[PDB]
């Protein structure tokens, strides 16, 4: 492929940090892949702030878009970055108040993939299913990407299931930006990427965590005209 650097199996380490509401916490989390597969899985420790006063789920989609398969020849942003890498910054609005703000850094040192992901989330109300921490994980969701802000624009609403049955919705607004100049890089149109997030173990109050996703890049596949 364009992106040689990047092999069928990569390993990666994160280092992950900052607030929710008043609550400081710092996350550690190593894992491996299949970047071209879409596959990869995550183990994840709470390292400060243990056992967290609100929902993991929270954090969950802040723990990777080099492990992104790209199907119908749609142009990787994401791989085309190398050396170089990439950051993204994102907000996610609760439809009950909460506001979660990102931002992370992409890295590749020595063969490995390196995160670096900074939070902060403010408006969580005490009384809410966040820090009641009566969630149940996502459902399987879709990101719209897009060119924009010279670079890659991402936009979905995503379902969190909770505790009785019901959902609470959030909507999720990113920018990703390569560190290699715009002009060495084959751009996509708009595309759609298939996602799956599944917590598969947590031991300790969710102060051990296993997280896996699978994501596929796509066209809409509908007849036209
Ligand atoms: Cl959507």
């Amino acid at each position: 492929m364009s992106e040689e650097l990047i092999k069928e199996n990569m390993h990666m380490k994160l280092y992950m940090e900052g607030t929710v509401d008043n609550h400081h916490f710092k996350c550690t989390s190593e894992g491996e892949g299949k970047p071209y597969e879409g596959t990869q899985t995550m183990r994840i420790k709470v390292v400060e702030g243990g056992p967290l006063p609100f929902a993991f789920d929270i954090l969950a989609t802040s723990f990777s878009k080099t492990f992104i398969n790209h199907t119908q020849g749609i142009p990787d942003f994401f791989k085309q970055s190398f050396p170089e890498g990439f950051t993204w910054e994102r907000v996610t609005t609760y439809e009950d108040g909460g506001v979660l703000t990102a931002t992370q850094d992409t890295s590749l040192q020595d063969g490995c993939l390196i995160y670096n992901v900074k939070i902060r989330g403010v408006n969580f109300t005490s009384n809410g299913p966040v820090m009641q921490k009566k969630t149940l994980g996502w459902e399987a969701f879709t990101e719209t990407l897009y060119p924009a802000d010279g670079g890659l624009e991402g936009r979905n609403d995503m379902a969190l299931k909770l505790v009785g049955g019901s959902h609470l919705i959030a909507n999720i607004k990113t920018t990703y930006r390569s560190k290699k100049p715009a002009k060495n890089l084959k751009m996509p149109g708009v595309y759609y990427v298939d996602y799956r997030l599944e917590r598969i173990k947590e031991a300790n109050n969710e102060t051990y965590v296993e997280q896996h996703e699978v994501a596929v890049a796509r066209y809409c596949d509908l007849p036209s005209k």
